[PDB]
């Protein structure tokens, strides 16, 4: 199957072809789910090829060699790593509707909003991996405060304005998973943030690339004990 | 003029039409980032320089982290955080542009900073301890020979080609600190880098925004006192 997980004993993949860009995935991977979401609001020819990241190969090390995915790799054999470099590189560089504003400032303010959201993904990725969870759960609220506070001075539904945009497609892979987690507790003293949730949920690429709560589970319980049939969950 | 604004000072006043305000520190490497940046390009601005240990309770209302540095204009729109800052002067002002559009050059110096993320963890944490010295004067190494092979592969005295641009404004101001830090043996096994810093001290944006040995020194040891006066040191 193309969607099944690359690991140690698989070949290095052959040449991108012209016309299209390649993007080193994980199907459950939220930095990887940033890159897939800019690929298919701006509708890019792109080929997948999923790491098992309980399995890594290393020639996927050549790619990147801090060994992380998203990786883009065109035709010319460049490499882009960085989940939101990857994502910028593909909202310049190809033709579409911009997922960035024109503006200088619009687009600095999009680039502050991340950074006002760059704590999450390591708090999150603790809480997953002792019950001491209630401080950590604690620690997700004031981050989202953060992000509540943008939406109030901004009043606007999503972190760009009343549409959405790039910003949008970085932070939601984080909140999907959270309602998969049962853990919308957290946002219940954050309206619009919580709002927020509801309105991408609305958005036609967001939806396309959900992942069911079931898959999210059965996937993280098979990561937490590194079992190399993670990244395959779901065939 | 220089002097740091403290607690209890007075909040400025709008920023005239045509002009722009950084919000800064003398000694701070990640505000000299946005000053390198003004100055290489020329543009008209002020300099209002913030006590970070004694700082002024309107500055939050300015930037919620309470960092430097931070871009104010005439509409009063704020912007923060360094390599945000740099990158909205580039697009918002005229003359020479310090930062590639191509979309992969401008992906790849982005990619440099990620690899550079590390030295200002380091240069804080040799500032601060201990005999973690030696220990500290690897990890730059290390670091260091990671910007080496990036100028090794390619075969440019800069980061970004074979003229100063952006990404060496946003790298230098940790290397100009190498020599009061006593850390110039960590680039003996990296030529290539100790070519650029010597082409960088040869820039005349970098050379007027150098500091003197002795008021790194004196701002060293009053930081590593906790004293409200090391932002003003030299006054
Ligand atoms: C690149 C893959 C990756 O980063 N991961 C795979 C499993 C671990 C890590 C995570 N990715 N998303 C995670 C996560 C955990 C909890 C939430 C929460 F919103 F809190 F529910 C969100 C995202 S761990």
């Amino acid at each position: 199957e193309s969607a099944r997980s690359l690991g140690k004993g698989s070949a290095p993949p052959g040449p991108v072809p012209e016309g299209s860009i390649r993007i080193y995935s994980m199907r459950f991977c939220p930095f990887a789910e940033r890159t897939r979401l800019v690929l298919k609001a701006k509708g890019i020819r792109h080929e997948v090829i999923n790491i098992n990241l309980k399995n890594k190969p290393e020639w996927f090390f050549k790619k990147n060699p801090f060994g992380l995915v998203p990786v883009l790799e065109n035709s010319q054999g460049q490499l882009i790593y960085e989940s939101a470099i990857t994502c910028e590189y593909l909202d310049e560089a190809y033709p579409g509707k911009k997922l960035l504003p024109d503006d200088p400032y619009e687009k600095a303010c999009q680039k502050m909003i991340l950074e006002l959201f760059s704590k999450v993904p390591s708090l999150v990725g603790s809480f997953i991996r002792k019950e001491d969870y209630a401080g950590l759960k604690e620690e997700f609220r004031k981050e989202f405060t953060k992000l509540e506070e943008v939406l109030t001075n901004k009043k606007t539904t999503f972190f760009g304005g009343n549409s959405i945009s790039m910003i949008d497609y970085l932070i939601w892979p984080w909140f999907e998973r959270l309602e998969a987690m049962k853990l919308n507790e957290c946002v219940d003293h954050t309206p619009k943030l919580k709002l927020w949730m509801a309105a991408m949920k609305e958005d036609p690429t967001v939806s396309a690339l959900l992942t069911s709560e079931k898959d999210w589970q059965g996937f993280l319980e098979l990561y937490l004990q590194n079992s190399p049939e993670a990244c395959d969950y779901g065939l």
